[PDB]
């Protein structure tokens, strides 16, 4: 147990998904603090040693971190590896960035499964000495992440199919949509500079109109103004804060993946 094998991970996400599969053989640090904006996050120059100082790098791919790829270039003799590798994206539907691939793949507790075997198998590859560790975390965490699917559906089983609309800010949630049978709207389809500041907001408050759906939210790293406002326009509560692009602190409500989930399905449900 001389100095410990270092991950260091883009975002918070994967950073609690990779420290459950290395349990205490191995580091995890993420770049982005809790709370962080992660899309157009800019990197610093205490990134790079950080991110220099890994014997590993995890990131998202699906062009989540528009940042990492230049950041990565500072980066010497350090492997990186795509977490998504192997599923199938979602594209995004509408805006500047239609066609591209939807990147909060995370959101379905099944394409977890497979953010957790990508890691595991790099864990294997790059520090052999803890195979057997990492192999029998990643079975075991993958049992926890499989134990979800029964109690998500049914605390999500009290609203009807034709009443399952989610309205969130960021179109990030289409994954878990798909999952639990969710019709998606969004102020807009993934975070970004942009136009459409209004526009969409006056389209979104239409689709409340002849669905009269009850209830709108917000997600934790962006502003709740835009969400709020659309509830005032409309008779629909803020039911807000969502969570699906930052963990909070370690003492805050969702300090770990499965938190982000029971507690975004828990907010969507109480909103109904
Ligand atoms: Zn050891
Ligand atoms: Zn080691
Ligand atoms: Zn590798
Ligand atoms: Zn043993
Ligand atoms: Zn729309
Ligand atoms: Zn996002």
């Amino acid at each position: 147990t001389a100095k410990k094998f270092k991950v260091v991970t883009t975002f918070t996400i994967i950073q609690d998904i990779a420290q459950n599969i290395a349990g205490d053989v191995a580091v995890v640090e993420s770049i982005t603090k809790p709370g962080a904006e992660i899309h157009d996050y800019q990197p610093t120059p205490r990134d790079i040693v950080k991110a220099q100082s890994a014997d590993l790098i995890l990131w998202n791919g699906m062009n989540l971190e528009r940042w990492f790829e230049k950041f990565f270039e500072s980066i010497k003799d350090v492997p990186s590896a795509v977490v998504t590798a192997g599923i199938t994206p979602l594209p995004i539907r509408e805006g500047p960035y239609s066609g591209i691939a939807n990147p909060h793949a995370w959101m379905s507790p099944s394409n977890a499964l497979i953010y957790i075997e990508n890691i595991r198998k790099a864990l294997v590859e790059h520090d052999p000495a803890h195979a057997e560790t990492y192999n029998r975390n990643a079975q075991a965490y993958a049992e926890k992440i499989k134990a979800l699917d029964a109690p998500l559906r049914e605390r999500l089983s009290r609203i009807p199919a034709e009443q399952r609309w989610l309205v969130t800010s960021e179109g990030a949630f289409s994954y878990l949509a798909k999952d639990y049978g969710f019709k998606e709207v969004y102020l807009w389809p993934i975070n970004a500079e942009q136009q459409g500041i209004p526009q969409q907001v006056r389209h979104v408050i239409d689709i409340i109109r002849e669905n009269k759906i009850p209830v709108v939210f917000s997600e934790s790293t962006i502003s709740d103004k835009p969400a709020k406002q659309v509830s005032k326009e409309t008779g629909a509560q803020y039911g807000g804060v969502l969570y699906v692009d930052s963990l909070s602190g370690e003492k805050g409500p969702v300090p770990t993946y499965i938190s982000l989930i029971n507690m975004t399905v828990d907010t969507i449900a109480k909103g109904f």
